[PDB]
C-alpha cells in the first residue's frame, strides 16, 4: 500500500436505488461488503470530495484486487451497489473525524 490507513470499523449505513428490493437485496447479500474504509490520514490530502472519491476508489479496489485471488463474482451492478454504500461510509467517517477535529 504505502501510507493509507483504515478508519473506524463502523456499522453499515443503507442505500436505496429504486425499490426496497434492491436495498434489501444488497443488504442481506452484504456478507462480503465493507464497514470500515481505507483512505489517507489527515495531513492535507483530506477534503470533502477528494478524500471520499479516492476512498471509495481505494476501498472498492481492495474489494476487487483481493477478489481476483478468490474467484469472486462481482458484476458492475454489484460493484455500483458497493461504491454507493462506501460513499456513505466514507462521508460518515469524515464526519466523525471532522466533529472530532473541531471539538478540539
Amino acid at each position: 500500500l504505502g501510507g493509507y490507513m483504515l478508519g473506524s470499523a463502523m456499522s453499515r449505513p443503507i442505500i436505496h436505488f429504486g425499490s426496497d428490493y434492491e436495498d434489501r437485496y444488497y443488504r442481506e447479500n452484504m456478507h462480503r461488503y465493507p464497514n470500515q474504509v481505507y483512505y489517507r490520514p489527515m495531513d492535507e490530502y483530506n477534503n470533502q470530495n477528494n478524500f471520499v472519491h479516492d476512498c471509495v476508489n481505494i476501498t472498492i479496489k481492495q474489494h476487487t484486487v483481493t477478489t481476483t485471488t478468490k474467484g469472486e463474482n462481482f458484476t458492475e451492478t454489484d460493484v455500483k451497489m458497493m461504491e454507493r454504500v462506501v460513499e456513505q461510509m466514507c462521508i460518515t467517517q469524515y464526519e466523525r473525524e471532522s466533529q472530532a477535529y473541531y471539538q478540539r
